[PDB]
């Protein structure tokens, strides 16, 4: 058994070794002994030169195709001569070169993340793969500079690596509903090869804002003979959240006396306060009506205002 | 009349607890008005009857004013800090009207209550400690110390309780995740939130909180053994069973469902010579073995789950070809 080692991906014609020098054959006899490479059903990776005795690269030796992520890659063959018939075995170690970049399986990663997630939350990212071996395989990841996430690179027990985002500062949908990052995967080649993966973070609104009335106090004057349906006031609150979280419902507050709901009506959607019953100047000249605004989100915080309805003779 | 008023208010001013029984004596308006009990009967003393309920009546003979209907401060005045019922008294001969007023004082006749009989949260075991979860608010319609004061949470190993006070003085509780959940160990957690007022004793309401822990893919497959050995006759035909490899995964559903494949850790030709069932882990002969060509095949097999960020497990099958 003769042993050679070459880099993968050598050009056709690249010299591997010499049968005169290594197998002790006589150069003048090669044609007569019909020296040949035996390849079997495998590819004709190697051929021999009768004029020089040199064995050489005759087809593409791609270590990734041949041996995947095996730490070592060996191609075997035989040489046969006749007169007399002899078979010689040789093995060629095919050494890795850094001819591949890392790559991510997708062109981008999209994430949806609630602004309500506490710092400390971790999010594993899409892994990169590099088909080379040893130092030429994936080494680490880097993350673009940003205001929210730190990067941790974790090594699994089988030696493979993935990146994790670690939320360091809370997201804020009101301030920045979209965050763009770039994850770079690097191999450990010299020079290093890399790939990038854009990460598109969509921040999801949470109900972290209470309604707020445009004013705390509304004042109205209404003739005591005003008929049912008479518009008294329209209150208005706004909410910074989106959707249900920002959608406001008006109601009578708990800070009201019995009677308010029979004397007044309130549109829960429009905040319009109307006369429902009959006012009476001599009975009550001033009504104090507390109104609450709540959103349709989780854990709604109430906003409150007061409407002072002055009854006019 | 010489003294019907003090600092702008009627002197016919009484203060009683809410929810007194009918007939409960409030005061004597004749003694306080200084009316002549002598000719009282001629004056037909009575409470003026308006549209509102007759909460009080007066004995026209004695002047005694008493509770005549239920006085529920919660209905009357909601969460207003003070509750005054006003009324008028009339006498004839001559006709006169007097204002009167009765302060209705709160008693702690209500528990807090929750708007639902239960609450559910679904929480991933992958959520970080420090995460907070708002819980349903309780309401107590009494006032002052008789209204909602605090919340307590059942003893548990994962969550602390915080009680927050909003700008309007209402209070809610939130769970705070203090120790990570773990689906593999406890896939659900049951808690009880108690709302308490500040009465003596404190009145309370409870809210069952049922937490479903959501599984995360935080376990890699693990092979039963790292190395499998087989001896196969070189004339073994296609379909010949070589080995069955087996990995297990502690996670739930897809996160724990295992797929077997040939590892990247293999030489070209492994897929042509062998076959591997991706579900059962059964390795079979596919091509033709040849003892003179190759005496020993090293096959690496990978197990990966169907969850997020799968971590592969690996094993090796040594197939010895028998002449
Ligand atoms: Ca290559
Ligand atoms: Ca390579
Ligand atoms: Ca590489
Ligand atoms: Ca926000
Ligand atoms: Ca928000
Ligand atoms: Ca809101
Ligand atoms: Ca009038
Ligand atoms: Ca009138
Ligand atoms: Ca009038
Ligand atoms: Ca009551
Ligand atoms: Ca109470
Ligand atoms: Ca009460
Ligand atoms: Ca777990
Ligand atoms: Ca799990
Ligand atoms: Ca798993
Ligand atoms: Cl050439
Ligand atoms: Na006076």
């Amino acid at each position: 058994i003769i042993h050679y080692e070459i880099l993968e991906e050598r050009e056709r014609g690249f010299p591997v070794g010499n049968v005169v020098t290594d197998l002790g054959l006589d150069l003048g006899s090669l044609s007569a002994r019909r020296l040949r490479v035996v390849s079997g059903a495998s590819r004709r990776f190697f051929e021999v030169n009768w004029e020089t005795g040199e064995m050489f690269v005759n087809d593409r030796l791609d270590r990734e195709e041949l041996c995947g992520t095996l730490p070592s890659c060996t191609v075997t063959l035989e040489l046969v001569v006749e007169n007399p018939l002899e078979l010689f075995s040789a093995e060629v170690v095919v050494q890795d070169i850094n001819d591949n970049n890392p790559s991510f399986p997708t062109g981008e990663m999209k994430l949806e993340i609630s602004e309500a997630l506490a710092p400390g939350t971790r999010f594993p990212l899409e892994s990169a793969h590099d088909p080379d071996v040893g130092s030429n395989s994936l080494q680490t990841y880097e993350l673009s500079h940003n205001e929210y996430f730190a990067l941790r690179v974790q090594t699994r027990e089988d030696g493979t690596k993935y990146a994790e985002l670690v939320l360091e500062r809370a997201l804020d949908w009101e301030r920045e509903p979209s965050v763009q990052l770039v994850l770079t995967a690097l191999d450990g080649g010299t020079p290093a090869r890399s790939a990038t993966l854009p990460i598109r973070i969509t921040v999801l609104d949470a109900n972290d804002n209470a309604p707020a009335f445009n004013q705390s106090l509304y004042r109205a004057r209404v003739r005591e003979d005003a008929p049912p349906g008479t518009r008294v006031a329209q209150v208005l609150a706004t909410d910074l959240d989106e959707g249900l979280n920002g959608e406001i419902v008006y109601s009578f507050g708990s800070h009201n006396r019995a009677g308010v709901r029979e004397l007044f009506a309130l549109d829960l959607v429009t905040g319009v306060l109307t006369i429902k019953g009959r006012l009476d100047f001599e009975d009550t000249k001033l009504h104090e009506i507390y109104i609450q605004a709540k959103d349709k989100g989780a854990n709604p915080e109430g906003a409150h205002c007061k409407v002072l309805v002055e009854v006019v003779d």
